[PDB]
């Protein structure tokens, strides 16, 4: 099955998921000089004060912090979006080295990691229905660079020892995702896809201009996770990123000049 290795990595995904070669695949390189400022874009509305985190799970490809999405508790609105998108989970993609790890790139520059806060359009009733719709998901993408520690990330880092291997989960209540946000909510936006199989073309991507900084110790702890299950041969969970895909007939819009 699919993964990030030599024999099952992103270049192989199209054999099981032909949409991998589709018209609105993600991630992409954000060429900052050719992105178009759109003054009709609204400021993002990130309403996370009532967020209810539940658990953290190693799914064999990343780790997901999952939220109660049965009510409008943590929602994303505004920006390019119509309607209300509920936060369901966040996860990261990261590298084996500080110079790689992000999925989106900025003028071909790769960041050490990329955070994806995944939201679904409440008009579709549940996440499973939303992924079947062209406007079903909104993913807020935030780049991570290595520098000073991010205090709001530390509670995530400290639980990773409990979910080292695929299939492990741990309780993870009362986590506040506002501690993962940069100061500015300036963003680029474009229509795209899930970056992992099934690669469905259901995502309005909103990628923040301002990265967050995390410490070397914080990212090193990401790199100690395992793709494998307990008792299977150990393979470090690193480089779980898909490279940039062709932009094709899309224009990236910017909320800022
Ligand atoms: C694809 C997925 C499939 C299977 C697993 N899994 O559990 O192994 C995880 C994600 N997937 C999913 O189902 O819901 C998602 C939400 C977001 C993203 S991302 N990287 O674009 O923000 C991918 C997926
Ligand atoms: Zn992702």
């Amino acid at each position: 099955h699919w993964g990030y290795g030599k024999h099952n990595g992103p270049e192989h995904w199209h054999k099981d998921f032909p949409i991998a070669k589709g018209e609105r695949q993600s991630p992409v390189d954000i060429d900052t000089h050719t992105a178009k400022y759109d003054p009709s874009l609204k400021p993002l509305s990130v309403s996370y004060d009532q967020a209810t985190s539940l658990r953290i799970l190693n799914n064999g490809h990343a780790f997901n912090v999952e939220f109660d999405d049965s009510q409008d508790k943590a929602v994303l609105k505004g920006g390019p979006l119509d309607g209300t998108y509920r936060l369901i989970q966040f996860h990261f993609h990261w590298g084996s080295l500080d110079g790689q790890g992000s999925e989106h790139t900025v003028d071909k520059k790769k960041y050490a990691a990329e955070l994806h806060l995944v939201h679904w359009n409440t008009k579709y009733g549940d996440f499973g229905k939303a992924v079947q719709q062209p406007d079903g998901l909104a993913v807020l993408g935030i780049f991570l660079k290595v520098g000073s520690a991010k205090p709001g990330l530390q509670k995530v880092v400290d639980v990773l020892d409990s979910i080292k291997t695929k299939g492990k989960s741990a309780d993870f209540t009362n986590f506040d995702p506002r501690g993962l946000l940069p100061e500015s909510l300036d963003y680029w936006t474009y229509p795209g896809s899930l970056t992992t199989p099934p690669l469905l073309e259901c995502v309005t991507w909103i990628v923040l201009k301002e990265p967050i900084s995390v410490s070397s110790e914080q990212v090193l702890k990401f790199r100690k996770l395992n793709f494998n299950g307990e008792g299977e041969p150990e393979e470090l969970m690193v480089d779980n990123w898909r490279p940039a895909q062709p932009l094709k007939n899309r224009q990236i819009k910017a909320s800022f000049k």
